[PDB]
């Protein structure tokens, strides 16, 4: 009834974190690549 | 649950935002990859 | 009722193709960096 | 009623299987630019 219907709101707020432990997955994996790059353009 | 069916859909709406800059992120993501390796390719 | 109730399940078909979007573009990366450190042990 | 209720829990839950097999995918990414990346501050 509503028990399920924060079976609902749980998840979801459990979703926003796995999310943003994401975002800042893709922000350190951007770093190694920008740096990586720059370390290639001067290697040259 | 009228109120709280209200809530779910907004953070939902929150949820796709931030699917979406990690969606537009991981583009730039490949391009650098494809870009960099071009290179690696060059020399 | 039912009506926000799909502006729900709605939002979940779409969540979930973008999940799979970048689970796929993610598949693409990490074929590419397997390329790049094949190649940087060759380059030495 | 509780019929829709039911669905939308499973797909959220379909949707934590999946952003978990993510993370450990982009686990695996960083440990490879990382590794990457230390192979050229050696060259
Ligand atoms: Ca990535």
């Amino acid at each position: 009834i509503e028990t399920q219907m924060d079976r609902v709101v749980k998840e979801m707020r459990r979703q926003l974190e796995m999310i943003d432990k994401l975002t800042t997955r893709e922000i350190e994996q951007v770093e190694l690549l920008k740096r990586i790059y720059d370390k290639l353009t001067v290697r040259t």
